[PDB]
């Protein structure tokens, strides 16, 4: 039936509907870090989110999504190892049912309590549904999270999901500033890959972030009050939303430090 987290519909299953699951390109994967090469010639980031403009926060029966207007260059990516401008159009996170795991990538096989995406799209391309069909379409931004102290800036998040509790509720998210929830560096691994959920499109230039921001333990608790099923029908927690790493295969990993 429609894909999801569950045992029978899992991401063990996801090749029946999309065989681009076991492509040359998908994610996430493990970031082995003496593995991964220094590369010099790797720019910094460049994230001007000071003209960000968040309009609602929708629960799509996988994640809850943040959208933003991007209508016009207000939220963008550049630099690192892009070619062009990147605009922001959502970000959402990937959890787990416990603080040992629900992160996407893994660092030397260490998993994280979560991992928050930042999703950009290629301007070159006119709108985000054409920048998906291009192998440097989408630019994501990944930052783990590890359970220890509460990320301030989080907290306007944590207290809406009570009202989007389930799958198709939506509710006006405005003057959020997506500023909060980066860490103090930037550095960063970068390396071809997919989004990491159907229809893993291979379209994303992957930009996984050194450094973990904290949340509190009460913060994630409060995703997990979530529900992947409709209202009015039986209640299935939103926990696990995560994918396993991916084979490499001909891929390198490239770092931005040393
Ligand atoms: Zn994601």
């Amino acid at each position: 039936h429609h894909w999801g987290y569950g045992k029978h519909n899992g991401p063990e299953h996801w090749h029946k509907d999309f065989p681009i699951a076991k492509g040359e390109r998908q994610s996430p994967v493990d970031i082995d870090t003496h593995t991964a090469k220094y590369d010099p010639s790797l720019k910094p980031l460049s994230v001007s989110y000071d003209q960000a403009t968040s309009l609602r926060i929708l629960n799509n029966g996988h994640a809850f999504n943040v959208e933003f207007d991007d209508s016009q260059d207000k939220a963008v990516l550049k630099g690192g190892p892009l070619d062009g401008t990147y605009r922001l159009i959502q970000f959402h996170f990937h959890w787990g049912s416990l603080d040992g795991q629900g992160s996407d990538h893994t660092v030397d096989k260490k998993k994280y309590a979560a991992e928050l995406h930042l999703v950009h799209w290629n301007t070159k391309y006119g709108d985000f549904g054409k920048a998906v069909q291009q192998p440097d379409g989408l630019a994501v931004l990944g930052i783990f999270l590890k359970v220890g102290s509460a990320k301030p800036g989080l907290q306007k998040v944590v207290d809406v999901l009570d009202s989007i509790k389930t799958k198709g509720k939506s509710a006006d998210f405005t003057n959020f500033d997506p500023r909060g929830l980066l860490p103090e560096s930037l550095d960063y691994w970068t390396y071809p890959g997919s989004l990491t959920t159907p229809p893993l499109l291979e379209c994303v230039t992957w930009i996984v972030l050194k450094e973990p921001i904290s949340v509190s333990s009460e913060q994630v608790l409060k995703f997990r009050k979530l529900n992947f099923n409709g209202e009015g029908e039986p209640e299935e927690l939103m926990v696990d939303n995560w994918r396993p790493a991916q084979p490499l295969k001909n891929r390198q990993i490239k770092a931005s430090f040393k």
